[PDB]
């Protein structure tokens, strides 16, 4: 917890074409999240347990 | 604060050869930090105002 962590997680989907990369936060966070990195390099915390996250991820991985 | 943030920041220097990338957290954090990404993809929060951070960074940028 000398590692970057997500207090909360984006309500609704961000636009799929704003998004270029993802990673998962440490599991040592209290809300471990997925993080989306936008073409503009904003890092956005998302709720991994949510359908739009899991098809965005599937989308970035089956490019 | 739907963006990944650093509660605290690594006391002492990490080994320079463990470190492959860096970025700065959002300025919207309460402790906005530098984050070091290790060859093993651990993200480590560091205090930007600290001499070892600023020559690690200079090191990754003058490669």
């Amino acid at each position: 917890d000398t590692t970057p962590c997500c207090a909360a997680a984006i309500a609704r989907p961000l636009p799929r074409a704003h998004i270029k990369e993802y990673f998962y936060t440490s599991g040592k966070c209290s809300n471990p999240a997925v993080v989306f990195v936008t073409r503009k390099n904003r890092q956005v915390c998302a709720n991994p347990e949510k359908k739009w996250v899991r098809e965005y991820i599937n989308s970035l991985e089956m490019s």
